[PDB]
């Protein structure tokens, strides 16, 4: 019961190759939870950006035969070509080579040490250097590396490992398990899906070894922050990455969105901590455990929520989201990533099942909905017209439209983006199927009273439905309310989700010869 910033991020990314999808689908979601909480009316800030140190960045950097800083700065351009292209609205476009950021990450060693939760130790043991993590010898396996020969890979990836012993800092992870499990379980909806939530808290009662968070100089390639007070050592990317959070929860940002300060404390902007971390599952152990074990250690507050979707963010394998968006559309895109994947790799992205989706649902029950109740020859007086009585038939659908707000609200509160597109289509399903069942078209002559009430339910229930699809379906969303002739006001704000927030006599936007909402693509 605190009024703060909404304040939800994306995973930043390896800048080792150029975006795809995945990065495209994480900082989709993020963007979507942000969106949904401005219609809300709330503060909001959406972050995402990319991570630009490590070794796996500093030797992609390499075989590519170009300086690290040159590199970084060039992927990155991409990174951010593609989001502006994808239609967006994130607030800010970090990036961890940001010098403030950096400030913030010696801020930050420095208090995990002066809490006496640092110490220099050893590792000796197996890390994936394209996913950035140490693993046990349980979570490798035998494999075959790049020339064909024998070698050891992460159970976790299937990437290529290799033995390190080294001279680290340690972390005192071991330290927090009793800690993270009671977080866990005063606090069961903070991890998400559940059975992520199940997973971590399996791993962690089983116990929690010591986290190397620096690393020698030489095998980074010098190519990330050094740690404070030694300069042989660079501290963990992972630590360094995770921290972006907390300086983007510092960063004052202008007009342009880039930062013009940093802030000394997190509570002056108000957004810290995370009310929601989107993260792919291949990264649920740095957000869920590695973490909070730090945050309590500095004695900064714990995220409320990470959610964790079924996609691996990097690295997997053509599909080139920009392609499909000139081809399908942006919004209709959106719709299908949000609609088809649940959480997990179980969903069908085919062109075929692309088509029957697009017709199927954004054109045959949202698209010739929007037409009917707007349709000069159905709506002759191109206005909201004032309804007669009230049928139960009628009152059964109104029902289900007024019902429908804090029921998508909570799925979007979970998060849970494909049961909220369910539950508002299930609502649009059952508006068609009240209107095939009304012949609205043959009520113009036999009967215009009847005519007003039917109209009227379902200019209303297009319009809710469609406010609540609005960070969906942003753009689209922005025509179909110029279709209805509904004021900007009326747009955006919780007063907004009620049934009949727009006045009869409201007159509907002007038409033109050719349109349709969405294009039936052939199959
Ligand atoms: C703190 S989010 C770091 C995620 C990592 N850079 C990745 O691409 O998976």
């Amino acid at each position: 019961k605190v009024e703060k910033v909404f304040f939800v991020t994306s995973p930043i990314y390896y800048v080792n190759a150029a975006p795809h999808i995945g990065h495209v689908y994480s900082t989709l979601i993020t963007d979507v939870i942000g969106r949904y909480h401005r219609v809300k009316g709330e503060r909001v800030f959406a972050l995402t950006g990319t991570d630009e140190h490590g070794q796996k960045v500093a030797e992609a950097a390499k075989q590519k035969q170009v300086s690290p800083y040159d590199f970084t700065t060039a992927v990155a351009g991409e990174f951010k070509k593609c989001f502006e292209q994808m239609d967006y609205s994130i607030d800010y476009f970090i990036r961890t080579t940001n010098e403030q950021h950096k400030a913030v990450v010696k801020e930050l060693w420095t208090k995990l040490e002066q809490k006496g939760d640092i110490y220099l130790g050893r590792y000796e043991g197996w890390y994936s250097i394209s996913d950035e993590s140490f693993l046990t010898p349980q979570n490798i396996t035998d494999g075959v590396d790049k020339d064909g020969n024998p070698c050891k890979v992460s159970l976790e990836s299937g990437h290529v490992v290799t033995w390190v012993s080294e001279e680290n800092y340690m972390f005192r992870l071991s330290a927090f398990r009793e800690r993270l499990l009671e977080w866990y379980h005063a606090n069961p909806g903070c991890i998400v899906p559940e059975f992520r939530r199940r997973e971590v808290i399996r791993a962690v009662e089983k116990g929690l070894p010591d986290l190397s968070v620096s690393r020698a100089r030489a095998t980074l390639h010098n190519w990330a922050i050094p740690v404070p007070g030694n300069p042989d050592h660079c501290v963990y990317v992972w630590l360094d990455a995770l921290t972006n959070y907390l300086t983007g929860s510092r960063l004052r940002v202008d007009e342009s969105g880039k930062e013009v300060s940093l802030v000394d404390d997190f509570n002056e902007l108000e957004r810290f901590p995370a009310d929601v971390h989107v993260i792919g599952k291949d990264i649920l152990k740095f957000h869920a455990i590695y973490w909070p074990a730090f945050l309590l250690s500095a004695g900064l507050p714990l995220p409320k929520k990470i959610v964790a979707h079924g996609w691996w963010t990097k690295d997997r394998k053509v599909f080139d989201p920009v392609e499909k968006a000139e081809e399908f559309g942006y919004d209709a895109l959106k719709y299908f990533l949000l609609r088809e994947s649940g959480f997990s790799d179980d969903g069908d992205y085919s062109d075929k099942n692309m088509i029957a989706r697009l017709n199927g649902e954004l054109a045959d029950t949202l698209g010739n909905l929007v037409m009917r109740c707007t349709s000069a020859k159905i709506n002759v007086n191109g206005e909201w017209p004032s309804p007669a009585a009230y049928t139960e038939e009628d009152e059964s659908l109104i029902q289900l439209i007024k019902d429908l707000p804090g029921t998508a609200d909570h799925y979007y509160l979970i998060p849970d983006i494909q049961k909220a597109i369910i539950a508002v289509f299930d609502v649009l399903r059952a508006i068609n199927a009240y209107v095939t069942d009304m012949a609205p078209w043959k009520l113009v002559k036999t009967d215009p009273e009847r005519l007003r009430t039917v109209l009227y339910i379902t200019l209303e229930g297009v319009r809710v439905t469609t406010l609540l699809l609005s960070p969906i379906l942003p753009r689209k969303s922005v025509v179909i309310f110029d279709m209805l002739g509904v004021p900007e006001v009326h747009r955006k704000g919780i007063e907004n989700f009620e049934f009949g927030a727009v006045p009869p006599g409201t007159r509907l936007g002007p038409a033109v010869e050719g349109e349709v909402l969405f294009s039936k693509r052939s199959t």
